[PDB]
């Protein structure tokens, strides 16, 4: 467990789908557990069949949810024992190439977001800011792009962020019910206050295949300086990849 | 001198090139000034101040191909953090420049360079230099690379002293085999931070207008006697410009 991560994924309406992801999943190296945050209220969960179907390399722990919200995979899991967690919506497919790498990159940087998805802000006018992609110019006046967000949705990060993440002010909880997403971007706030640093490190995928409100993104970083009193987010050009996979790939 | 660099480069025999290459190093940003070490027997000096004016100063010293073997020297003018290393065969675009020092800045206790190389072990206590054309020693897949030359390469200058300080056996081995102040260097580096020595930049932008492997090989053999112990440690992280060249993350 000491040299591992845990699993959480959150699924609503997606079992067919879900389970194939689990097969994929559960044969990851140093996947310690899995957390299967059941949002499906009222309904069976698939613990009885994903059981039928074993043995399975892991533990795979279903928790049954209150309501249908999106910070309940926020939520601190007591099951959790790795000090790495690992976050992957239900509808994305990370091959272990690229999970390996990545893991034993936040390894290295263990109090930073390590992902695959990059996102930032950009301003044109004073005070007021903006949620993009590489669609939007770059803010530094220099070279290429940056980013100032990891989305948690395909991330590895501490899980201390996760209970630090509830001890946050309370408006923050407010606007994640209020709006039933923006969570990543009010953890990369959290993240990069804690730290002094950029939140997340880009770690660029090999393999990753899919099988956001940008307005209420937008909406959500504005209103979060207001609640922390400013903006926090961090700019980064740093792009990282794993030397010589594919083969040759540094000339 | 504060955010800045200093460039340290050695010539030998070409004028012409010489100074086409100071021409296109004067105009990077955050140079702070250059350090011409060339090989006496008259200097470029006279013939560059003609064809000034210059963005930052750049300072002629005369050497005998005997010193000049060593690339670890310590010069008073330095007044940077950071110190840039370049051959005075390859051109280094300004862009990797500009994006190597940024990330020089983050990590300034490690050698932020362009080429990567590694050691290798298929019998206990015995290593091979090497490049990609050698089997990965590490884990599973890709490559690895223990060490990041200094030449084509951001450092701390403070490397310069601590390499003074290292035991009379480290200073004879060097000056007993040509090259060889590389792999000091990396040993050095790592043993002082417990960390890789270096962090490969992929370069966009970098051209060669010698590596003796076996000597190389025999340096870490010998470094490894000389301080009872393979300090070098493995990384297989790559750096890219996030953006450079457009949708690169994609």
């Amino acid at each position: 467990a000491l040299d591992s991560f845990t699993l959480i994924m959150q699924t609503y309406n997606r079992t067919d789908l879900l389970l194939r992801l689990l097969n994929h999943y559960q044969a990851v190296p140093s996947l310690h557990k899995v957390i299967v945050v059941w949002n499906n209220v009222g309904e069976k969960g698939p613990e009885e069949l994903w059981n039928s179907l074993g043995p399975h390399p892991i533990p795979v722990i279903f928790k049954p949810q209150t309501a249908n919200k999106m910070r309940n995979r926020l939520q601190v899991f007591p099951e959790v024992e790795t000090n790495a967690v690992l976050m992957v919506d239900d509808d994305t497919l990370i091959s272990a190439q690229d999970l390996v790498f990545a893991f034993s990159i936040w390894q290295q940087f263990p109090d930073q977001i390590i992902g695959f998805v990059p996102r930032k802000h950009v301003s044109t006018s004073s005070g007021i800011y903006s949620y993009g992609g590489f669609e939007l110019q770059t803010p530094g006046p220099g070279n290429g792009d940056q980013y100032s967000m990891v989305l948690i949705g395909a991330s590895f990060f501490n899980s201390k962020y996760l209970e630090l993440f509830q001890k946050q002010p309370a408006a923050v909880h407010a606007l994640i019910d209020e709006t039933q997403n923006c969570d990543d971007i009010a953890m990369n706030f959290l993240v990069t206050r804690h730290t002094g640093k950029p939140s997340g490190i880009f770690v660029k995928p090999i393999n990753m295949v899919n099988l956001e409100h940008f307005l209420q993104r937008s909406y959500c970083i504005n209103k979060l300086v207001n609640i922390y009193d400013g903006m926090p987010l961090k700019y980064s050009n740093i792009m990282i990849s794993q030397f010589g996979f594919p083969y040759a790939n540094h000339k």
